[PDB]
């Protein structure tokens, strides 16, 4: 089996991406963030506080005739952003592009924090990380991607992120008419549940490649890119006025600029960032000073390939026995 679906941004700066997903009978639809950070399927719902949902869809557990109360299990997770949710947990049937998968583990919400009831935008999360950080207790759950894995053609699935535009997850094919070039594949650690992988460099615009090591996670889940500060610091020292601010969070430059691309490695091969994908638009409506794509990670443990990176490339998740990772232009 095989399964294909659009994944549309949520806004005009990409700040995430949404895909449709099916779950339950009659199905009911819900936009949902593929967060390959993570490993818990959980959706608004009609448990969720009502004072914590504006706007959202909510599944409804007791319309669908194929759900099923997992009984005693809950769940409870935090993200890197500082966001959480938690709740209890039903089994159904989730359809993704085409692609279904029976017995389910759909978290339902009964508390998320203020970031989730701003953004009508969002559903709920999809995980796509390694099953082993799911937060389901007493019993571990699986993720859709674990519990298609068998019957798809190919125990794969692609992300196709859009600059600006629709892009496409697809699950059990690699579709060879949406990269240029080859797919060079990169060894993964699956030691801290991610799409860990090690990039060999970076090149700053027209700079000259610099090789050097940098481990850090495939993130569809994290909008920008955290890089180490000596990396970060390089790339911002090309864009005139640039500056980190610690008031704002991170670094700022004027909104006038035309930024430098930012080059990263994978393998032998390089996947170039224009630019422009690199802003982020003003800190504030009106103001002049515009936000960047590519921050330090310093702060956080872990450097992310999140959005800005993956956007520029045709991405593999290779779930084989022993996983990789695929980059390819495109």
């Amino acid at each position: 089996s095989t399964g294909s679906a659009t994944t549309t941004p949520i806004d005009s700066l990409d700040d995430a991406y949404i895909t449709p997903v099916q779950i339950g009978t009659p199905a009911q639809t819900l936009n949902l963030d593929f967060d390959t950070g993570s490993s818990d399927l959980w959706v608004f719902s009609s448990e969720t506080t009502a004072s914590e949902v504006d706007g959202q869809t909510i599944y409804t557990p007791s319309k669908s005739t194929t759900a099923k109360l997992l009984s005693g299990a809950t769940w409870s997770i935090s993200y890197g952003d500082g966001s959480s949710s938690s709740g209890d947990v039903y089994t159904d049937t989730v359809s993704v592009g085409g692609l279904t998968v029976t017995g389910q583990a759909v978290e339902s919400a009964k508390k998320v924090s203020s970031s989730f009831t701003e953004d009508s935008t969002i559903d709920g999360l999809l995980g796509l990380a390694f099953s082993t950080l799911n937060t389901v207790s007493p019993t571990q759950q699986k993720t859709f991607f674990d519990n298609a894995k068998a019957s798809l053609d190919s125990p794969v699935f692609t992300a196709d992120l859009g600059y600006h535009a629709p892009g496409t997850y697809n699950f059990g094919f690699i579709d060879t008419t949406a990269y240029t070039g080859s797919i060079t594949y990169t060894a993964v650690s699956t030691k801290q549940g991610f799409w860990e992988w090690t990039s060999t460099g970076y090149a700053v615009g027209s700079g000259t490649f610099k090789s050097t090591s940098i481990d850090g996670i495939a993130d569809t889940g994290t909008t920008l890119l955290y890089l180490p500060a000596t990396v970060v610091s390089a790339y911002w020292a090309q864009v005139s006025g640039a500056k980190s601010s610690s008031s704002v969070g991170g670094y700022v430059f004027p909104c006038s600029a035309t930024l430098p691309s930012f080059t990263f490695g994978v393998g032998s091969a390089r996947i170039v960032i224009p630019g422009d994908y690199i802003d982020f638009g003003p800190i504030s409506t009106g103001s002049s000073s515009c936000f960047g794509g590519i921050q330090s990670s310093a702060g956080i443990g872990i450097n992310i390939f999140g959005d800005v990176a993956l956007k520029a490339a045709f991405v593999v998740f290779n779930g084989a026995t022993t996983p990789t990772l695929g980059f390819a232009s495109k």
